[PDB]
C-alpha cells in the first residue's frame, strides 16, 4: 500500500527518506501529510497530559504497548494532531499486521503508520530535546523535530 516516511528540510529543497515500511497499518485513513514530529510516549491520556508540545497540528510518534493502537490514535486525533508513527524501542524488528479498531468499524482520522526502531531512530537524528528519563527509553530518543525539519508521512490506499 506504498507507504513512506520523509523529513523535508523547510527549505523546499532536500528531503531524506526514512523509510517506505512494507507493512500497513489496518483502517488507517489513506493520505499524505506534513508537519512537526511530536514525540508522545506511549500515546495514553496521561502521556499527551505530561507533553509540552502542543500536538494539535503535528505529526506525533509514540511507542507500541500499554494501550491499543486505536486508543493511541483516538487521543491523537482528540488533541488534533495530523497524523501518528508508531514504532517498537524493545526490537529492530518491524511490528506486523498493525491493527485500528474503531467504533463503527470505520478508518482513522488520520493517517496512521508503523516504522521500524531504525526508522524511528533516524527521526530522533533529526529531532531535539531529550525524552525524559522516567519513559525509561533508548538514549536515542528525542522530543521535537528541529525548526528546519518537518516529517511527510504518506500513507497509501
Ligand atoms: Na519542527
Ligand atoms: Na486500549
Amino acid at each position: 500500500m506504498q507507504n513512506s516516511v520523509i523529513i523535508v528540510d523547510k527549505n523546499g529543497r532536500l528531503e531524506y527518506l526514512v523509510e517506505n515500511p512494507g507493512g500497513s497499518v489496518a483502517n488507517s485513513k489513506a493520505a499524505t501529510v506534513t508537519g512537526k514530529l511530536v514525540h508522545a510516549n506511549f500515546g495514553t491520556k496521561k502521556d499527551f497530559e505530561d507533553l509540552y508540545t502542543p500536538v494539535n497540528g503535528s505529526i506525533v510518534i509514540v511507542r507500541a504497548g500499554k494501550i491499543t493502537f486505536a486508543e493511541k490514535v483516538a487521543n491523537a486525533e482528540s488533541l488534533n494532531a495530523i497524523g501518528v508513527l508508531i514504532y517498537m524501542d524493545q526490537t529492530k524488528f518491524p511490528i506486523v499486521n498493525a491493527e485500528l479498531s474503531f467504533t463503527g468499524k470505520g478508518k482513522s482520522g488520520i493517517p496512521v503508520q508503523t516504522i521500524s526502531r531504525e526508522a524511528a531512530e533516524k527521526l530522533f537524528g533529526n529531532m531535539e530535546g531529550d525524552c525524559p528519563s522516567d519513559w525509561k527509553t533508548d538514549s536515542t530518543c528525542r522530543m521535537v523535530t528541529s525548526e528546519s525539519k518537518n516529517v511527510k508521512l504518506t500513507v497509501g490506499g
